[PDB]
């Protein structure tokens, strides 16, 4: 399942200008919301998605007109009526209302960003090998979060930071778990940590993966090509997506 964490606000885009928020922008001609939904059409007639957003600008009508449009023949919305901490609360919080819908889904989860395009998108062969993975870059700087490598030769990953440059392996924002109820105790987990283990209060999925390899779980990392992946996550990144 494809989930979608869509919760968040559009602060600068707000302040570059904007009355709409990001997902709802235009881009040759189509929504920022559906250059990133698409990276995933070859999934569409397949796999589930779930859409999770919040009570604001009409939302949950415009991704169900959206996604109907695009051909997803199984998709699920949960509208969230108050802001989180953050993607891993918002996911959290979506696959809870899901049940609360009366689906009873176990499998895996593919969680991603409106805030990115991976066109041709496909899972790799590892996702059938591992409890779960996060597909990466070689990236610059240190706003990223990072997935730190065992050794040469193998996929393996002993750590992930939000902010701190363990590595030079930087996340695309696609975080795979093969059983929804893993990110769930792993989300338990988090969420109960002793509280002098707080650096911040914001919730990020990357950190999750540490609890998994922690209870010994198999996590990898999946290398991707920089040109495989376009960010348009601030409005510079918008303003240049416009121009390409
Ligand atoms: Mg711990």
């Amino acid at each position: 399942m494809i989930v979608i964490p869509m919760a968040g606000m559009s602060s600068r885009f707000f302040k570059a200008g904007y009355t709409q928020p990001k997902y709802m922008l235009e881009a040759h001609g189509q929504t920022l919301f559906e250059h990133s939904v698409n990276s995933f059409a070859a999934y569409f007639a397949s796999t589930p998605f779930l859409f999770i957003v919040r009570n604001v600008y009409d939302t949950a009508v415009f991704v169900r007109e959206k996604a109907t449009q695009l051909g997803i023949k199984q998709f699920y919305i949960a509208e969230l009526h108050t802001e989180t901490r953050g993607q891993a609360e918002t996911v959290t919080l979506g696959l809870e209302e899901l049940a609360k819908q009366g689906v009873d889904y176990q499998g895996s989860i593919t969680v991603f960003n409106i805030d990115t395009f991976r066109p041709n998108f496909v899972f790799p062969d590892i996702s059938q090998h591992s409890d779960g993975y996060l597909e990466v870059f070689q990236g610059g700087g240190d706003n990223w979060s990072f997935a730190k490598p065992e050794h040469a030769g193998s996929t393996k990953v002993i750590q992930t930071a939000e902010k701190n440059p363990i590595s030079d392996l930087c996340s695309t924002g696609l975080y795979h778990f093969n059983r929804k109820e893993d990110y769930l105790e792993a989300y338990r987990e988090y969420v109960a940590r002793p509280s002098q283990e707080w650096e911040r209060g914001e919730l990020y999925i990357a950190p999750l993966y540490n609890e998994l390899i922690q209870k010994g779980l198999n996590i990898h990392y999946h290398l991707i090509a920089r040109h495989e992946v376009i960010f348009c996550g601030v409005p510079d990144e918008y303003t240049d997506f416009l121009r390409q």
